[PDB]
DNA sequence: CCATCATTCGATGGG
């Protein structure tokens, strides 16, 4: 029901670009005996709570927004289920985000995870803990390809017909950041 | 409250 504007796609899941915000677009889908059905009610996109000084407010990470809104979910305990993320930038480890979805998963075995990242978030010191302590938890850690922008435009973005048009360098730096992650994931 | 930055889950500066 709820899509995102295409000038905001276009600016936050830019892979060369950062900004100064989180989106996660996000997708339920049941795992049944061999197959998968798709769980077109479960799927939408949120931001970052942004940071708020004037209120001595230090901010809410996109992913545990996620992890707010899962209750109201109502993801059925005796089912087993796969949550896709597509976020912006890779999950932080120093607010004590990484944490919080390791706790998420340890105490919820029936949910898979599948985290692509258009972008890794260095500017945490500890940004490979973040991404080891994820994959040790079971969740898949991807870097966004132009078959996942392709998808989120499709599906999240409030596009009136028009096609996917990918930025320049978008191959070059989903390759890049590929390399990055691999050199990560394999300590 | 915006505007800027060719913008790292905002920091500044101007009014
Ligand atoms: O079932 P297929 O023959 O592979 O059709 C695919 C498939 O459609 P769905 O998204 O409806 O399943 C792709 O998604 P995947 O299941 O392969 O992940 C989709 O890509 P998007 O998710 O990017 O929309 C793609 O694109 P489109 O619907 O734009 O044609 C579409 O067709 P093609 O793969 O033949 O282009
Ligand atoms: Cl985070
Ligand atoms: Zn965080």
């Amino acid at each position: 029901r709820h899509l995102m504007d295409p000038h905001i796609f276009t600016s936050n899941f830019n892979n060369g670009i950062g900004r100064h915000k989180t989106y996660l677009c996000y997708e339920v889908e049941r795992l049944d005996n061999g197959t998968s059905v798709k769980m077109d009610q479960h799927r939408g996109f949120l931001h970052n709570q942004a940071k708020n000084l004037l209120c001595g407010f230090y901010g809410r990470h996109a992913a545990l927004r996620f992890l707010d809104l899962v209750p109201s979910l109502q993801l059925d305990p005796a089912q087993i289920y796969r949550v896709t993320w597509f976020i912006s930038w890779s999950p932080c480890f120093s607010w004590g985000c990484a944490g919080e979805v390791r706790a998420f998963l340890q105490e919820n075995t029936h949910v898979r995870l599948r985290i692509f990242a258009a972008r890794i978030y260095d500017y945490d010191p500890l940004y490979k803990e973040a991404l080891q302590m994820l994959r040790d938890a079971g969740a898949q850690v991807s870097i966004m390809t132009y078959d996942e922008f392709k998808h989120c435009w499709d599906t999240f973005v409030d596009h009136q017909g028009c096609p996917f048009q990918p930025w320049d360098g978008l191959d070059e730096h989903s390759q890049a950041l590929s390399g990055r992650l691999r050199a990560i994931l394999q300590n």
